[PDB]
């Protein structure tokens, strides 16, 4: 699979968590991500999809050794954690024909796992807006508790 980067925007609380609302198959809310061009920098990659989805350059403060990194079904995908962006940012897509809505979501509201269906004895997963969003949560959480406390 072509890598994915992109980043996990904090504002100042770190309580919160900027994700991107996109159309048809990536219909849920997720980090802003994308994937990597041709001789293409990991770093310039993150910044050029977030840019790309979010309109907010964070060039100036990405740090090379932080990020959460997760390989899923043999892609990898690797977010920047860039904290302290102030939550009356002004977002806008430049792709607003593949973002719907940009939106901060709580961290400690946000889903760490999807629900199983077991009142209905039936296997696999129930539906989630989240499903992008959630196998970095619970890393994440981890993360911040470890360079925060
Ligand atoms: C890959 C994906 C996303 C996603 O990329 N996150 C948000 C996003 C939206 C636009 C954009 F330009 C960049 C990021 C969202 N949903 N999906 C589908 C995977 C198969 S599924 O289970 O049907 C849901």
């Amino acid at each position: 699979g072509v890598p994915t980067y992109g980043a996990i925007i904090l504002d100042e609380t770190l309580e919160n968590v900027l994700l991107v609302q996109g159309y048809l198959a990536k219909s849920g809310w997720g980090f802003p991500k994308g994937k990597v061009n041709k001789e293409e920098a990991p770093h310039d990659c993150a910044a050029r999809e977030v840019f790309e989805e979010t309109g907010f350059d964070i060039k100036d403060y990405i740090c090379k050794d932080d990020y959460i990194e997760l390989r899923i079904n043999d892609q990898l995908a690797r977010l920047y954690i860039i904290p302290g962006i102030p939550k009356d940012t002004k977002f806008n897509p430049k792709t607003r024909r593949e973002i719907r809505n940009i939106e901060w979501f709580s961290i400690e509201k946000l889903p760490c796992h999807r629900n199983d269906m077991t009142p209905k004895s039936k296997l696999g997963l129930a539906p989630n807006k989240f499903f992008m969003a959630i196998p970095f949560i619970r890393p994440l959480r981890d993360w911040l508790s470890r360079r925060f406390g």
